[PDB]
């Protein structure tokens, strides 16, 4: 019966050639969970609102207000790239591979464990005693309908633990509802307090409201018990591991070089730009380097910090990441920056409710804004640009000095080109279920996977109610025994990639990790310290070089 | 389910006689084990560096620098050949067989044991309660690919238990890290404290930093569960098990006897020496029993501690061991002096800190070394050496009185042969793993055996952490609840051997057992006292003479 | 698993009649036994001198010197004939079976339980709590092999529990060890103090020393395991169940009677013994019942109270019982006297440290002896017997009036016939392992059944160690769980065995149970007590006469 273990620990990664260049990645990963008792004891419909901040007139993007609802369900969803493979292998794919896709996924529970504690006074104190309770039970559900709201375990940025050696807790589960919002819009301190703020009431016609007993097949699971999964496969397709350089400024035939340069010093010339071939959508009779026509439109202005309002209140409009270039607009080209805990990365010496944060700057080079060179120019065309005959980013657009054009210009069109996110090692989204829409977008920017099935299916999972001896729902007694349960994790996320082959001469830029110093590939990062702290900081993602024409 | 044994207990040792003159030596060895809740929660990188010692002018051998990786994980390393066969068997094997070789080798681990401590106050007291936990499990990983450091067990005498019926505990797990110590030479009272002497920090390109929980599938068993290994063969050879008496000196034709002694007193006599047969390397016109050329060398000159020093920091040069002769050179030929403990073999009356040592001397009367007697003389071979013409044990090279010739010579050369190092019974090291370079040394000092296929993979195992009703690793607080462990091992090292013949006329040494005596063979070294104390002295090797020609 | 029973319990006695006066005794036996973690945690060797006695001139059989080897071990020997079949049926046995004889005999071992015990403050007390501890297991180990010393539970008179109703404890292991023990004779008051009188050393050819670790194949079991031996078979030869009237006087044809009785009160006569056809062995012409030849010779005289010393100390020179005679000679005769305990036969109410003996006396009265009888006659063989040629039980033969011819005779000669040693119902040894000699005794004195194969194997038993939490063999800190165990005993004791006829005219002795009185056959003697006391006395062996020619 009980007393015998259910299964096994693994957490490797290996590597399967099947030649031609393709190569399946399966990534085993095993942890040990920790579940306490939930607080509350039923479906709670908190409403939260802070008014330390909407309050004021010149805080507006701090607006917390919303309505979720708390369930008495935790949750395990391990949906982080460092919860899976290893720092070391990361650095191997990403050097080699050239893409890499989700295949397969599957989940199991052994050697399920429930306790008890109670209270003993040892020399006047109170020391807890630990008692194991066989009869305790958990229970688990996998929702592989996905009829309950998508959690993201990344959105919040409380995944399992990125430590094999060390124990994890499962965060609680928890969805939004129905609740109409307003806030009016105030700049430092406009004439009088803010108009509108307030929260609403459940409406009708968007009143979401479910329960994970009514929702999957609860599955009962003792000491002695166990429990495993079905093999998912994903259809998400392949992401590229590699960036681009080419901007729109190269991609034809160059313009034919007249003069040869007789000294490594100087450089060649072109030919008379009045009098040269080529193609220019300007109705001038000359063509340079600017004016070239060119296949398509390599990345696109994006609105700076377009804050779009709606029933559900404000909002940072999301922007897809792009390269920052000389220009240093790190905000201005969405450039995503994050912030994680102990348990998710952070060095454990670093004691303090400080969690640590990093700014993400993508690779796509070739997609890169800069808004301190953005400009137009009148409808006719001149060599000589007019004092009124173009928009700079310096001129008042709006009766506002630093309200530009770029600041709320959308230069997607049907010839915008661009790649896709490159996904972090530590704290990064794998993948994610898609908006039920009729035109959902073309991309997600929380993760590069997009399930274009049916989604992998969130598992939940809550300990089983250990009623005391005396009970009474009608005069709210609800006695409970403090109980709390540790479950082990085994996961393989089996996946294939494919890897590029040296067709350059001149060596690409690989991702090594220097001497203990100031370089930040330093080995120490990643290497346990005397306490035996510990810190998973990012790593480079798609180092080697991707011609894009 | 849980609630009864698993496996069985037998720690004798069998006797095939395969016929032919080889027998087949079978020895099983079962134990109690003991393992503690390991103090480290996850892996430290401690860095040792004594200056109690280091920074002395004196002292330099005393450097224990070094910086290690202590693991949460312990181990079940039963390297030892008194944890083995029993002390009465050996002097049979000894005496009989006249060569030995390790086959195969199994390991079971059965009635798995966890229990809980609580305290209990008893009249003011607080006595101590133990409760057996069967919800609570261990953890067993056996690393047969090695991909962990290999850690012998002899090298820093902790293996098992030698002791039958007498517990033994599993010694932690560690291994060393890359670090670039430094330390200058000093010697007395140089003019100035020690010039450099520093410890290191962590490089990128020798970072080695492995973890147990990614290296091996850990097997969950609790109470009722029992694990087992397959059946590992060795592919070693096989160690001879005589001593040779057989010098440079004795080896083809001995010199034409001239004259027959009269009487059992006086000798007889050569030819003359001038006008003799025989080959000599010297242009000389004579030949004697110092000169005459001989098939090969029979040992050589070793340099007398040899510190070099290294990135990792100054060692002593290993050397092979060989027979002390009547210099009576011990630390000159390289004796390897023991320090065990009580759980290892010394008397568990001699209460105190201080471990039992002895100096082990080789058997190899052929390649022993004698500098009270080594010398060379100049090119021009003369009778009468000269006062300039010859280099004695007792000329000052290197502006020192202390220093000459033989600390600082190597006689290895094309025609070195010696013996292997007579394996002792208690402490004693079996097998070994084989350095990972292209050309590997041609045997090892710490174990006769050298495992030439891969190696049999050390035993890892760790308790099951039991976790308590409050846990939050974000904030430093790892409640874990008392406990500990204590499973049995069983282990089958199969291997045959060969015996040799009387061949001889004159009665070969053996090994007996002298009444109790100041005789060192006394029984009562292994016999049980009024108490119950016993104690494990070192049993004499190759007993048997060998020709070596 | 465990939680369920693993035999079952059956101590009855069923008769097969297999016919042609042959019948097949099956003897089941079921006992509880309560075995305790042994103190010694390993083998001691204690060396036993008693000197409040060897020290005194007068005290010369009180020479308790010795060295034995104290084991971890106990031992579950039930050889005793009332350990195995019970007190009415013996009666039935002798009273009709004429001879019996070993055959086959089994064991088990079910419902092993351990516990362990804690202290617990009751009101300022301190009662002890007892909780089982289901991974707990004990150990057992069949030597059926015999390599370890044969000790037998009569002898030292600690085997099981004569009592089916209760429990039993296991007498612990041990065996004598080799010591060169001396000790001078003094008589009464001798000038001046014992000569020698010391211990000895280890002896290197005569060391033995055994472990039950590695001598026999340990079987783990707990409380959900049970063991069981194999059908051993015994070899020995029946012995007979009837005693032996017929002396060397009466043999042959009787005298001729010459004279026949008138009266029931006269008697007849013979014929002259001068002249009267016979057989003598003397020169003499005349015959009679005192010079007859006989056949061979009943019985004869033997040296009463021969201490006879040796390496190991002086000792009594074992002697082969008989019957007394009229010379009511015990000590003379080799009638052995026993000393049981309560939980061996004695009465439960007579409370003290005095056990209970009684003086066997054989049945033998064919072989009896008479010391005041006794007497040697000149070589010329003369009626009147002279007053130096003859040789009288008052002779003073050793310048002693107490040591005569017949405290130093031996007659044991070609010619000597006698009986076997009647086994004893209570604390009677069953049987005995053979001596390892050239030569062995034609008999034993300890055990009429003599194993001429090899030995049934003693069966072994050890508590498994419990250890604490806290341990290290180097610290001579061996902390050990107090912790018990009690496990059921099931054996069946097969023999066949057959019943005489009758073939007289006039009933044959019996053995009745007389009411309650002064007769020793008294029913109260084996009848419980109002408190429910009860004893075990001997019973009457051999009751039916044998002819013994």
């Amino acid at each position: 019966g009980v007393g015998v273990s259910t299964g096994s620990y693994d957490n490797q990664t290996h590597y399967r050639f099947l030649g031609d260049g393709w190569v399946e990645i399966t990534a085993l990963a095993t942890r040990l969970v920790h579940l306490n008792m939930p607080k509350s004891e039923n479906y709670c419909r908190i409403r939260v609102h802070n008014t330390t901040d909407t309050s004021v007139k010149g805080n507006m993007a701090k607006d917390d207000a919303h309505e979720q609802i708390w369930t008495p369900w935790s949750l395990v969803d391990a949906n982080a790239w460092g919860v899976w493979l290893q720092p070391s292998d990361w650095q191997y794919i990403c050097n080699t591979m050239s893409q890499l896709n989700l295949v397969s996924l599957d989940q199991e529970i052994f050697n399920v464990v429930l306790k008890t504690v109670t209270e003993q006074d040892l020399g006047g104190q109170a020391i807890k005693i630990y008692n194991a309770d066989l009869t305790a039970c958990m229970m688990v559900a996998v929702d592989s309908n996905n009829i309950l709201p998508y959690t993201p375990a990344a959105n919040s940025m409380e995944t399992l633990g990125f430590y094999p050696w060390k124990p994890t807790i499962a965060s609680p589960y928890r969805y939004y509802f129905c609740v109409d919002r307003d806030l009016s819009v105030t700049y430092e301190n406009q004439e009088g307090t803010v108009e509108h703020n307030v929260m609403g009431t459940p409406k009708g016609m968007n009143s979401q409201f479910f329960t994970i007993e009514n929702t999957q097949q609860i599955t009962l699971l003792r000491t002695g018990d166990e429990f495993a999964t079905g093999t998912y496969y994903f259809d998400t397709n392949p992401v590229k591991l590699t960036h681009t350089w080419q901007t729109n400024r190269q991609l034809g035939q160059p313009p034919l070089l007249s003069t040869f340069p007789e000294a490594d010093t100087d450089a060649g010339t072109l030919t008379a730009q009045g009098s040269r071939h080529g193609t220019t959508q300007m109705g001038v009779n000359w063509v340079s380097e600017a004016i070239r026509t060119r296949p398509a439109q390599v990345g696109f202005c994006q609105p700076h910090n377009d804050f779009e309002a709606s029933r559900a209140g404000p909002f940072a409009a999301p922007k897809v990441p792009a390269d920052i270039t000389q220009g240093v607009d790190k905000e201005a080209n969405g450039s995503v920056r994050y912030s994680y805990g102990k348990q998710h990365g952070e060095n454990w010496a670093s004691h303090g409710p400080a969690p640590e944060r990093y700014t993400w700057d993508e690779t796509s080079f070739g997609s890169g804004r800069d808004t301190k060179d953005g400009f137009i120019q009148s409808a006719p065309l001149v060599v000589p640009p007019p004092l009124n005959g173009i928009l700079t980013n310096a001129n008042p657009i709006g009766t506002k000095n630093d309200i530009h054009f770029s600041n709320v210009f959308n230069s997607y069109g049907p010839l915008t080109a661009f790649s896709h996110p490159s996904p972090v090692y530590p704290q990064g989204q794998i993948w994610d279920k898609e908006l039920d829409l009729e035109h959902k977008p073309r991309l997600h920017i929380t993760a590069p996977f997009v399930c274009k099935n049916n989604a992998p299916g969130q598992m939940l999972v809550r300990l089983g109610p250990n009623l005391t001896d005396q009970y009474d729902p009608n005069g709210a007694t609800l006695s409970r025994i403090v109980t709390y349960g540790t479950f082990f994790w085994k996961g393989k996320l089996t996946m294939r990639a494919k890897l590029r082959a040296n067709t350059t001469w001149n060596p690409v830029y690989q991702v090594s990790a220097e001497d203990n110093g100031n370089s930040y590939m330093s080995v120490t990062k990643w290497l346990p310290t005397a306490t035996g702290n510990m810190q998973s900081v990012p790593l480079i993602t798609r180092p080697v070089a991707r011609n894009t024409y």
